[PDB]
DNA sequence: GGCTACAGGACTC
DNA sequence: CAGGAGTCCTGTAGCC
């Protein structure tokens, strides 16, 4: 199989350059402001001149500006990004029916169809990026492998306006000498049980008896570490359709009094009403985020579609749930959907 | 034993 | 100082 991936660069940063060409150059900083104060809330990305700093996503936007205080702050307008995002996906088709749209800015192809080896499947990686160029302005980083992990750690070595291929003897190579940190779904807390038991890249993890891999990380973690260690990764490249649809606020005060989180929780309901279009959802999940920033929830799935109305006396009494079995406040309150018709 | 629902864990962008 | 959205897996308990 010969799969090509495709990340937008820096994407929600490079539309906003794209449509104020004056930014270009300068370190910009999209950011998602939380209401509770002058400058409250988070980094969701910043372009490379912001990165090279150490301005990165997830941080505070306080913690960013101490770092880079004459940057460019902007709020994050996804909708516009999803629209650009939309149209670049649309160009990507053109090059294969075989494709899975993975998020806002990355997809993959599976264009084993399409080209006879990397060198075509190379070429037609330019012929992407100089495409994606010419329509949209955008640069994109294009990784090509014999799977979807490898195509996208090829895109993780290239990016960014890059494009990589790891043919099967670097595949080899990188089973060896990879450091299965940056293994897609390795995150610090697995990262640390792996580089615990000496497992630092992908092959050691076939020497180690597999009850106990399995024993740390879980079976399903084991198992796929193993198939590629093994280079027997196979996950075919499929249409994703979206599974959930939901809606968090943070609230400006943290509290645990239901008629003063009500109003939140009745908002985020309508924006997620909103978002579902056509979809009917049998299940609903009212989340909170306590004080601590621990993650609470309790759900409900109906033998039929919820209402607008239903959805909003049946929230209120998951929120009771919550707010009787747990004796934490709430920092931030939301609903997900899901289960659709 | 293993399927189902539900709640939490971890991860990704 | 810690936003938001969405996915997959697992432990526990009910049930066949
Ligand atoms: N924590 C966090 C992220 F890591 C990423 N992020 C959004 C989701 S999609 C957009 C992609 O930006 P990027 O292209 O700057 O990310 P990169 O592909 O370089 O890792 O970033 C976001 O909103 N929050
Ligand atoms: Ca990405
Ligand atoms: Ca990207
Ligand atoms: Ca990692």
């Amino acid at each position: 199989m010969i799969v090509l991936f495709v990340d937008f660069d820096y994407f929600y940063a490079q539309v906003e350059e794209v449509l104020n060409p004056s930014l270009k150059g300068k370190p910009v900083v999209v950011c998602v402001f939380s209401g509770r104060f002058e400058d409250s809330g988070a980094v969701a990305t910043a372009n490379y001149e912001a990165r090279k700093f150490g301005v990165k996503a997830g941080i505070p936007i306080v913690e960013a500006k101490k770092i880079l205080p004459n940057a460019v702050y902007l709020p994050m307008r996804k909708e516009v990004y999803q629209q650009v995002s939309s149209r670049i996906m649309n160009l990507l088709r053109e090059y294969s029916e075989k494709i899975e749209i993975a998020s806002i800015d990355e997809a993959y192809l599976d264009i084993s169809d399409k080209v006879r080896d990397y060198r075509e499947a190379y070429n037609l990686g330019l012929e992407i990026k100089n495409k994606i160029l010419e329509k949209e302005k955008i640069t994109v980083t294009v990784g090509i492998s014999k799977n979807k992990v490898f195509a996208k750690i090829a895109a993780d070595m290239a990016k960014p306006n890059g494009i990589k291929v790891i043919d099967d003897e670097e595949v080899k190579r990188l089973i060896r000498e990879l450091d299965i940190a940056d293994v897609p779904g390795i995150g610090n807390i697995t990262a640390e049980k792996l580089k615990k038991l000496g497992i630092n890249k992908l092959v050691d993890t076939l020497s180690i008896e597999f009850d106990k891999l399995k024993g740390m990380i879980g079976e399903a973690k084991a198992k796929y570490l193993i198939s590629l260690a093994r280079d027997e990764y196979n996950e075919p490249i499929r249409t994703r359709v979206r599974k959930s649809i939901g809606r968090i606020v943070t609230m400006k005060r943290n509290s645990r009094n239901l008629e003063e989180i009500k109003p939140y929780l009745f908002r985020a309901i309508e924006e997620s009403y909103y978002k579902l279009d056509k979809r009917i959802p049998k299940a609903i999940h009212v989340v909170a985020v306590t004080e601590d920033l621990d993650i609470v929830s309790r759900g409900r799935t109906f033998p039929h579609g919820i209402s607008k109305e239903t959805a909003y006396s049946e929230s209120v009494k998951l929120l009771q749930k919550i707010l009787e079995e747990d004796e934490r406040k709430i920092r931030r309150i939301g609903v997900r959907f899901s289960k659709f018709i």
